[PDB]
């Protein structure tokens, strides 16, 4: 991970933690730590005494909240009791004795050992004895690089158990368990929803142990989730800084919600929002949408919203705000200009006068790393970006909306503030609506509340332009879709459901059923807005003690009460695990026994598997508009 060689000539040096030379506090009542680091001689691994070895302060703040932040500027920037205590950590007084009888080997370095007790019973500790001889070490708690004297990569880890699960960092698009897996913490154009290129990145996961942690960077990082080491979270940054948020908690709501303590809740989204989106890359003339929306009206489509996306310009994909020859209704932006975001916010400024409710706030992973902005450097400024771009989108539309709104497709640490964010450009296939769901899964555990996704997928294979959606995958995610956060049809081809004969019957019934839905949908994001919950939520959210619920990634809850386990079949055909409860079918009342799988269940295509807890008590619309 710390990376390094090429050929193994350039100027690079590792620079390892060792024992504490002195620990004091504070005088904040916060511990600080004064470990010495000394260099290796160039991989790998022995230590370089030509060269004497740096000291670097590691400050450690305890908070209110059962949160430990591990801190350490190094150059640069900026047992132990909780006054009750309560213990929150112990530095280890060493004396690894022993016995002896060689020899072959040498006894190895030093080492930094630092437990953590955040809630004073929780056990995370550094990864200070991850190496076999002296020679070989897979992990380090503590270091940093040189690249020409120039400082960088600096790197915690963490130690893990075998049984360790993991989750979160943002809308990562593989399974429930991410147990062997290195996540480059740099967001990218996915281009699709199947592979490691990820819209929303994080630094942020949860533990199967029942904690969190918040790596508080903005900088391009690996984080290893038992995937070099398969004893150990490592955590890399090139900005040479740490700050490390670690967080406790008793259910993993606790812990979610202590991370958005740290950096801020969801908005609620306005009613309007809560309706459906149709929408297409692309529509042009105003007739063209009128037709439309007065014909899904007609036919007595429930739809709240039409889109508008890369073609309302003098030429299609060329943003311009200005807005066509319809009549009526390059260059990054420097978000670091506080200026030229008066200007961007100026732009958006003109398009919210008209009517306009909402802004697609596209783009945004990737900016001109080959620029100077008037604030960080690039590499610092390109994660950090999403919050930034976001952040002014959403000011500035509530200055005039009122509502706090802003459709996002990229996401770093604090985007959660700003609702909502879209699952990005999946494939109309199985693979899509799969891959898509373990997004918002991961998601949905990295701190957000709202989400959503393109509905039927985004493009059709093989042909992105041209192909057919197919009614089979249509259907089933239409029901996907009613069951999340926020509702979008949008894509490469026709999205209107008259497109789609003998479902657009049933795709009308279901939306229908949409605004019978909204109160219950309504009533949880208010819940959610003021916690740590998510509307789409992993089993482990309420089941985290069972092993099958980490490792589930084609069911989950939809806000408190709901249970759904969506067909992603051809065949229509499909297992179901219910959890521990007494359960009940949304659409068939049967009683269903308890925490047991339900093998080879046959769904028909007019329906998905939905589940309420026996009682509960779920709000409803009942008349249609």
């Amino acid at each position: 991970l710390f990376d390094f060689d090429t050929e193994l000539l350039r100027d690079e040096s590792l620079w390892k933690a060792c024992k504490p030379t002195a620990v004091y506090e504070k005088d904040g009542d916060i511990c600080v730590t004064v470990p010495f680091q000394k260099q290796l001689l160039a991989n790998d691994m022995v230590a370089d005494t030509a060269v004497p070895r740096e000291e670097y302060t590691l400050i450690i703040r305890q908070y209110n909240i059962g949160i430990t932040r591990l801190f350490l500027g190094f150059g640069e920037y900026e047992i132990l009791f909780t006054q009750d205590g309560t213990k929150r950590a112990v530095i280890n007084v060493e004396e690894p004795a022993l016995d002896r009888w060689s020899e072959l080997l040498p006894d190895p370095q030093e080492t930094l050992d630092i437990t953590l007790y955040p809630d004073g019973k929780r056990e995370i500790r550094l990864a200070a004895y991850d190496h076999f001889s002296p020679p070989r070490y897979d992990g380090l708690p503590i270091a940093f690089c040189k690249r020409t004297g120039k400082k960088e990569r600096a790197t915690l880890s963490f130690e893990s158990r075998p049984d360790e699960c993991f989750a979160g960092t943002g809308e990562r698009f593989f399974k429930m368990d991410l147990s062997g897996q290195t996540l480059f913490l740099k967001n990218q154009d996915g281009q699709g929803v199947n592979n490691r290129r990820t819209y929303k990145n994080i630094p942020f996961y949860l533990s199967s142990r029942m904690y969190g942690t918040f790596y508080h960077t903005c900088a391009h990082s690996k984080l290893s989730l038992a995937g070099h080491s398969t004893r150990s979270v490592q955590f890399l940054s090139d900005q040479a800084m740490l700050d490390a948020f670690v967080i406790a908690g008793d259910t993993m709501e606790e812990i979610l919600r202590g991370y958005r303590d740290l950096t801020g809740y969801p908005s609620m989204p306005p009613l309007w929002s809560f309706g459906v989106w149709m929408s297409r890359m692309t529509y042009f003339s105003a007739d063209e949408v009128n037709e439309i929306c007065d014909r899904m009206r007609a036919e007595h489509y429930p739809c709240d919203v039409i889109h508008l996306d890369t073609g309302w310009f003098r030429t299609d994909w060329l943003c311009e705000w200005k807005f066509n020859e319809e009549r009526f209704p390059a260059g990054t932006i420097d978000f670091t200009y506080p200026k030229a975001t008066e200007w961007y916010k100026g732009l958006l400024k003109q398009l919210l006068d008209m009517g306009v409710t909402c802004i697609k706030t596209d783009f945004g992973e990737n900016i001109h790393m080959d620029a100077v902005y008037k604030g960080m450097k690039p590499e610092l400024l390109n994660n950090l970006y999403a919050l930034l771009y976001q952040k002014a989108a959403y000011e500035i539309t509530k200055e005039v909306t009122g509502d706090g709104i802003v459709w996002a497709r990229a996401a770093w640490a604090g985007c959660q503030r700003y609702p909502l964010h879209w699952g990005g450009d999946s494939c109309s296939s199985w693979d899509g609506m799969a891959g898509s769901l373990k997004g918002g899964l991961h998601f949905g555990l990295s701190g957000f509340a709202f989400w959503s996704h393109d509905v039927p997928g985004f493009h059709t294979l093989p042909n992105f332009m041209n192909s057919i959606v197919a009614e089979d995958v249509y259907m089933r995610w239409t029901q996907f879709g009613v069951f999340t956060s926020h509702i979008r049809y949008h894509g490469t081809n026709k999205r209107e459901p008259w497109h789609y004969p003998a479902i657009a019957p049933l795709v009308k019934k279901w939306w229908k059923l949409r605004y019978s839905l909204i109160p219950y949908i309504i009533e949880q994001s208010k819940l959610a807005v003021e916690s740590g919950w998510p509307l789409l939520q992993a089993l482990i959210l309420h089941h985290p003690e069972d092993k099958l619920c980490w490792h589930i990634d084609d069911e989950y809850y939809f806000g408190n009460d709901f249970l759904v386990a969506p067909v992603m079949n051809s065949e229509n055909r499909r297992d179901i695990y219910l959890p521990e409860g007494q359960w009940v079918n949304f659409f068939t009342g049967e009683r269903l026994q308890g925490g047991r799988w339900l093998k080879e269940v046959y769904v028909p295509l007019e329906e998905m598997p939905v589940y309420v807890r026996e009682n509960a008590v779920i709000p409803i619309y009942p008349e249609e508009v």
